[PDB]
């Protein structure tokens, strides 16, 4: 199995997966530096106006929002991307220290959480199809930083009592992820992967430059949650981080200078 202890942590995954050690995987530390400004990406359309939520759950390795991807509800789209890209899934990770928790980083800057806004390439049919698809997900990456308390994650915030532990789920409708976004839509991005086995490089990777803000009450709670299984010996769902994966020969883009 994997997960982020020393005996099943990323150090290990390559062992089941080995496309761990691949050409484009994710997260990577974004150096600004480096980064290449381009102003012929088309502008970041969001559209999560008629999105549909349906339930949150702990599978053991962080909290999930699913949605409802039947259809073009929440959907992404601009940017760096050709076609739609259906919205179906937003999980968190999350550190022990308000230092970390970030996947990627900025000039080796960790944030404390890192939410992920998982789409996937509609000219796919569906998720499963879209994950074997070098361009078949798209994924937001929202970093938090200690501030006032975000109105978005106080949703999630007020059901984490509910899935405690890993295999909890619980009712999510009417949750509107605009919610969850700062006010800014510049982002960098790059060819990346999932950054969870199966780690497939399926995802062009889409971080926002401005992290969104979350009281540290929310960070508290947040950090509550549990690794393992109601009745098994407690192990607080924290730092399920990847560190950040050598670039290799990939160039992040800027959508702004
Ligand atoms: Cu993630």
């Amino acid at each position: 199995h994997w997960g982020y202890g020393k005996h099943n942590g990323p150090e290990h995954w390559h062992k089941d997966f080995p496309i761990a050690k691949g050409e484009r995987q994710s997260p990577v530390d974004i150096d600004t530096h480096t980064a290449k400004y381009d102003p012929s990406l088309k502008p970041l359309s969001v559209s999560y106006d008629q999105a549909t939520s349906l339930r949150i759950l702990n599978n053991g390795h962080a909290f999930n929002v699913e949605f409802d991807d039947s259809q073009d509800k929440a959907v992404l789209k601009g940017g760096p991307l050709d076609g739609t890209y259906r919205l179906i899934q937003i999980h968190m990770h999350v550190g022990s220290l308000d230092g970390q928790g970030s996947e990627h980083t900025v000039d080796k800057k960790k944030y404390a959480a890192e939410l992920h806004l998982v789409h996937w390439n509609t000219k796919y049919g569906d998720f499963g199809k879209a994950v074997q698809q070098p361009d078949g997900l798209a994924v937001l990456g929202i970093f938090l930083k200690v501030g006032s308390a975000k109105p978005g994650l106080q949703k999630v915030v007020d059901v984490l009592d509910s899935i405690k532990t890993k295999g909890k789920s619980a009712d999510f409708t009417n949750f509107d992820p605009r919610g969850l976004l700062p006010e800014s839509l510049d982002y960098w991005t790059y060819p990346g992967s999932l950054t969870t086995p199966p780690l497939l490089e399926c995802v062009t990777w889409i971080v926002l430059k401005e992290p969104i803000s979350v009281s540290s009450e929310q960070v508290l709670k947040f950090r509550k949650l549990n690794f393992n299984g109601e009745g098994e010996p407690e192990e607080l769902m924290v730092d399920n981080w990847r560190p950040a994966q050598p670039l290799k020969n990939r160039q992040i883009k800027a959508s702004f200078k």
